[PDB]
């Protein structure tokens, strides 16, 4: 291995220069499936590695695992591979009550509630997605006709307190949270999930093209990942 | 006479007007408005100078902000009042990387926040990002009339000395925070410095409000009188015809 | 000229070290002609500089706009062209009952609810007024005999939600600043403005003299003046 | 299952009340392999339960994945079907000079470098260790008579910056992180990793107890004896329950 | 004397490299006075200081006065002096409902609700007691049999609002520490004083060991002389198993 | 026995005194008590020695506050809660200018807030303001006697070692926060450090009452018994001012 995590070479990438980067290990060969010549390079810890090649080019498909510091090892190391378009497929809650489940959501850029971001870029700095790589993502969208919605999304280190959700041991919030989802809502933030602040802060800190989309699976105040794989592929696509 | 405190309009005066074009210059506002057709001036008190006119028969707003997050929220707040939804920002600004040059028109996607209005509206940690449509029209507007345009982060100060980190002034000196801090910037592909766009950006963001920033390059921190005169033509015609696509 | 925004020379000054700085290009001229030989010496942006005579002695009248951070820009160039002492004479939104519109407050020292002061100083050094230009704002004020109050005022980047205005389009306020009011309220804090607290910051932590004054015309709980005692605190400062 | 994550029900865990938490998924196996009756519960994501048993007595294998979010859902999940002690058993970087790559790191407080901690407790609060798991976890360690050291633990959101490690893609390191690494080390801490300071600081502050230990593979200033912070962890656990 | 504030010189110490450290200077001689040949040094301000000998070992006895900035001089002072290992001895509230006036309580580590800790080490560096101080605490709690309680506690640089006192000249609290006391009980916080933070932070940060222990002389939510001289017992026996 | 929890006083034994001088050091409470009329001693408890005097026939409170804001927020708040409502601290200090020398006086119009205490009183932002009245009070005094004087920014720390930038030290380090902090400063023309100033102004302005601050200058960080008796007389002639 070229990398202390990933166990891969830069040679295993085939110059590939973008990768699809879902949360889970186990979608990356389901989004590998759906292009050419799919083979499984590596998997350690919650790093799973799929190459393909996507309108001829090779693609590299890198699951990030639950959370930023997971993620920042994956993006760092497929940095050092090559690899400079990261576009983030992943599941969302949706937090306004006029998104459904099942729509899909475009990240222009997020709210820092994570700790990795602050390791890149301090806080005032905007962990803000890539203009072309935010714009072939709701071309895509728009592409496969999903209901999409384009905003802020709240990326929070922790699934429970950090989403304000009381339904935990000890079902009680810090006070730093206590209303914050009342708050994010009324300021239209459209979700909730766990990698993009680490992403697209490390990414535009360091000119590095990052996107971010999501399908949602709950909604907050109220089929779906196969709509959002289609979605992030066919953005690559566009990206190549 | 208006109601409104500040700027001294009423919500008849827009006539329906929901989008505004938001120079810092209030000398800006009339050469703004007199691109479009029926220009009138509306009114002028403090900073805040305001015409109005029409965009393919549309109302439209053209009102200064003075410079500096606060006079801007004033602005940007009393117009939201009387019915305005959409911000468009047209400034000057220095470039602080070498492939930018004087001349160059910048569009914003997001603004690092070196300001303390937007903390009046969102909490640091909430981005200062421009709306995706406003963005967009500014690139493919930009890209219509063939200007040379970088779209990226823009670092945004309330201070034009010690904030941008100038060393050319009275005291010689910038404060422990800010040392070194161009340089960082730099590293982290900032494009340019100005003073308004966090405290914009991040109270349309965070209130429903659609906003775009464009500036043209009026220096370079790395690298004349009559080309500030063209790049600001340029940069002008850019936001009204960015204006148009957004009606 | 010699400073990039405000259009002014040295010789313009004509040796002058202290100015009168309201927010409002508008009162600038109202300023001068209160003084001797008041003459225009330009207007850009929101910067209207006029130069007039005190007691045989040049003085400025130069104009901040709203907001700590064209006051920066303002103050900073003023000081390269040789201004030590700078006045601000503002108008101000009382938070106390007993603080009445028309009373005039001096301001001994600011809280920083504003950002272009952090650009100078950390956040725990005070936005503390000059004694001698405190000392003579507030004898000039009992000079006259105007109802005067002396203390701590709340500096704010913000007309509306820093100084937790409701009546909005929002109609709401950020976490940080619900209850900000009544918090400033117990702690004595007389009223709420928009540039003392980047005035007094820059000014106590660069060797440069200043002071504040303003005069209240609302109070959120219940100009001629103010002026009159900026341009007799001047006076005794020259 | 009882839980959003981990794929498990409370009768899974047959009472069990104490958890052993290694970060890798692929550790669990041989954590729960040096126990009696060990059998594989659930595999999602990076978290990966066995059971086993310990003196008769259930207990719990499962990872947390790399980094304080996937840890802090691991706990909490963990938690709610009734876990009440949990132990740590890690790889590290030393970055004091006097630690061999080899020996094992006793963990009695963190300094909290990451963001979920403070999901759970404001940054004043300190990243402090049960003193019952702590001393459990000395008294180990020198009944198998490991090499040991006692202290303070850096706990990173990042391998990268927040480690003040430079041979990267960017190959800098922001501000705040600059000249990190001496700091900590003039400080005495002992060692970098990416977990401790949110398990720590979310049990501390929920009445959860937990212990740190950690196997150091890597010295910043200079065979993996995972097998050996393992069997500490394990022997630690027998005096918990 | 060697050091600005203790009026010390390394001498004065006969080679002792432990110190008891009370915050009141009254309580200085009744430390001493449990251990063999006290001898008093030297009193300036609030910085009180006895020499004695346990185990036929010299050791020092220092009131720190109180808060973190007195003890924070104290403490290097007597570290400059070559002092080592630290045992403060203390007065506290307690905010859990069942620790009893006259309990003992142990500090694993501190919340830091105080400014001279942030002087040796940024807010995410632990306030964490040594390992074996505690250890040697615990113990000697034990040996003598108090009824003990080991966990964290909230160190304040105040008595009245950090502490969340409304019995006050203003009657009121900063917006900050409105609503604490209940944020730390609900975390299993034990009890407020005014030093460990500042102690145990410094100290961890500068390879000194330091321990932590108090007793209980009020509930916040619910003899004092007593108290103290349970507390004043354990902190001895403690430093004796520290020699 | 006492009206409050440390300085052991009732409010009548204060026979209607509404203004305290508080120095720091216990020991100098007396003789600055000597300087005026039937001096009485009140109580001495920890780092608190209160005496009673009297000014122009007017009661007045001279009691010691001990180093540090959270010992000096004991003080001042017992001392409201007995009727003080004016506060003069006269203090010891280290200049940092070079043009400030030994000897010299300094009075502070407000300081920079390297302390804790001063945050469970008002958040960072308010200013650690002195009272005009006192203020002006205190550079009259000065005058008076014609002591050399400075006006200006204090910087207030909770260490007398590592948040003054001094390396003179058992570790010899200072943490990156307050590494070439001193040389910023004195850019920023902050005339000298001391520890108490930061809480006691801050307490006071936040609360309505009167606090001033005047101190001889020990030593010059660029470049003491009587310099302390000067400062002395200043802020007697200043409280007389104020009665
Ligand atoms: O981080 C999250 N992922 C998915 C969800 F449904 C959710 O609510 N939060
Ligand atoms: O804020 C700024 N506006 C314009 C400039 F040229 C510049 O450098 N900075
Ligand atoms: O900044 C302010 N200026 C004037 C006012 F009346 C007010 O309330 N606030
Ligand atoms: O977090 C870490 N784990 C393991 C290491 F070797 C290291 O340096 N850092
Ligand atoms: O700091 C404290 N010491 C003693 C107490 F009783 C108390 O409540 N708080
Ligand atoms: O706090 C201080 N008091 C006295 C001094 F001489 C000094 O330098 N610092
Ligand atoms: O279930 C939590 C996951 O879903 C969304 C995220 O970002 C988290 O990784
Ligand atoms: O000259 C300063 C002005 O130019 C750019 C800005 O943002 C300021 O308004
Ligand atoms: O109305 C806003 C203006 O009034 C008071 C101030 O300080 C502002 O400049
Ligand atoms: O390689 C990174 C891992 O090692 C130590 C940790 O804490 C991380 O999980
Ligand atoms: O009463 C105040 C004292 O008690 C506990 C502490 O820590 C203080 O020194
Ligand atoms: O020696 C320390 C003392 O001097 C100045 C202060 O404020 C401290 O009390």
């Amino acid at each position: 291995s070229d990398v202390f995590h990933l166990g891969l070479t830069k040679n295993d990438l085939q110059g590939a220069t973008l990768a699809i980067v879902p949360g889970d290990p186990d979608r990356v060969e389901k989004i590998a499936a759906l292009m050419d010549k799919p083979v499984k390079l590596a998997s350690h810890r919650e790093f799973t590695t799929w190459r393909a090649e996507l309108d001829g080019k090779p693609v590299i498909v890198c699951s990030t695992g639950i959370g930023g510091p997971s993620t920042s090892i994956a993006v760092e190391e497929l940095a050092q591979l090559g690899i400079r378009t990261f576009l983030r497929i992943g599941t969302t809650g949706a937090i306004q009550p006029h998104i459904n489940v099942g729509d899909v959501l475009v990240t222009t850029a997020s709210v820092r509630l994570d700790g990795a971001s602050l390791h890149f870029a301090p806080l005032e700095f905007p962990a803000v997605a890539d203009f072309e790589c935010t714009t072939a993502l709701v071309e895509a969208a728009k592409s496969i006709g999903a209901t999409t919605h384009v905003g802020v999304t709240a990326s929070s280190d922790t699934f429970y307190p950090g989403q304000e959700r009381y339904d935990t041991y000890s079902g009680r919030v810090v006070r730093h949270f206590k209303g914050s989802m009342e708050e994010w809502q009324a300021m239209g933030v459209m979700n909730y999930e766990m990698e993009s602040a680490t992403l697209l802060t490390m990414c535009a800190s360091q000119g590095l093209r990052a996107g971010m989309v999501a399908g949602v699976i709950v909604n907050r105040t109220q089929q779906t990942e196969s709509h959002a794989v289609k979605i992030v592929v066919e953005a690559a696509r566009r990206l190549l």
